[PDB]
RNA sequence: UUAUCUCA
């Protein structure tokens, strides 16, 4: 089903999707001829931390400015209010509610550097916590970016610039089939060792696109051919956003999509949603986007008047 | 709490 769903989002969605392989690679080549390498692998293990706190993520917040600066695909401030007009009103509804269903889901000691230590004693034999004065500002900080995997890729996989390319195209494929997995990245590796950077036994959840995944590996790899109408691809401005919102709302009718309520499962449907209401202006899915303030519910309103 | 891990 989840396959599913994004495949009639991709062919519902198509026209919105455009060609932008030329700027990812040249936001790749931008962070790598200006980004602090350094500075990378340092914030790379601090998100690896069991314990973070502010200092850490003042780290990272600082890092994501640089990256912001050097990459012209970024998205904007841009507030958003839904009203009659080529959406109905049953869609305000609808809209309405799921954004207020997405909110709803949002809705361990004191030691130490030691915690390496219990680390190595229990495998001997990992939850991550925040330690955050105002936990605003982690959101928006810990998205992936294609232009951001592929430098890193290339740097840390001391390749060219075009082998990133090139492996990254080849799970891209892939994605237009089906959902690339582990084992279909061991596959690949032969044919592109870069892949073997990606370990996928080692990635993890929320620890920022500074370290790799194969999910973020797969984000990139989308935006390497110039059609198969990736989502990823899609831009969203203030004149298209509601024809956008429209067009999803048409294929969550045909297909019965719905936001789950599991907090771990996050579906096509509730991703796009997220993701299109988060900003009036810039690519939703692979944009820098650190320099958002909020979240969809907030920056996306509905107004049902009429 | 992070728009992210892994999975059909």
């Amino acid at each position: 089903k989840s396959f599913l769903w994004t495949q009639s989002l991709r062919r519902e969605l198509s026209g919105y999707c455009s060609n932008i392989k030329l700027q990812v690679v040249k936001d790749a080549q931008a962070l790598l001829h200006g980004l602090d390498f350094s500075e990378v692998s340092n914030v790379q293990r601090l998100m690896r931390k069991e314990r973070r706190d502010d200092n850490d993520l003042k780290r990272l917040r600082d890092l994501n400015q640089a990256v912001n600066n050097l990459v012209e695909l970024k998205s904007t401030q841009q507030k958003s209010i839904l009203r009659v007009g080529t959406l109905t009103s049953d869609d305000l509804l609808i809209l309405a509610a799921d954004l207020e269903k997405l909110k709803s889901k949002v809705i361990m000691g004191n030691l130490s550097s030691q915690q390496l230590d219990q680390r190595r004693a229990l495998l001997n034999m990992v939850v991550r916590v925040w330690d955050v004065k105002n936990a605003e500002l982690l959101s928006n900080q810990f998205g992936t970016m294609p232009s951001l995997t592929l430098a890193c890729l290339t740097k840390q996989g001391q390749v060219d610039l075009n082998d990133a390319v090139q492996a990254l195209t080849d799970l891209g494929l892939i994605y237009t089939a089906k959902y690339p997995n582990t084992s279909d990245l061991d596959r690949l590796t032969q044919s592109h060792p870069i892949l073997n950077m990606i370990d996928t036994k080692k990635s993890s959840l929320n620890i920022s696109g500074y370290n790799f995944s194969l999910g973020a590996a797969v984000k990139a790899g989308a935006c390497m051919l110039d059609g198969g109408n990736m989502l990823e691809t899609i831009k969203v401005s203030p004149q298209t956003m509601d024809g956008i919102l429209k067009s999803i709302l048409k294929v969550k009718k045909a297909l019965g999509m719905f936001i789950s309520d599991t907090p771990g499962e996050r579906n096509p449907y509730e991703n796009i949603l997220y993701k299109i209401c988060l900003s009036g202006d810039g690519w939703p899915y692979i944009a820098s986007r650190t320099s958002i303030t909020g979240r969809a519910w907030e920056n996306t309103v509905v107004d049902l008047e009429s």
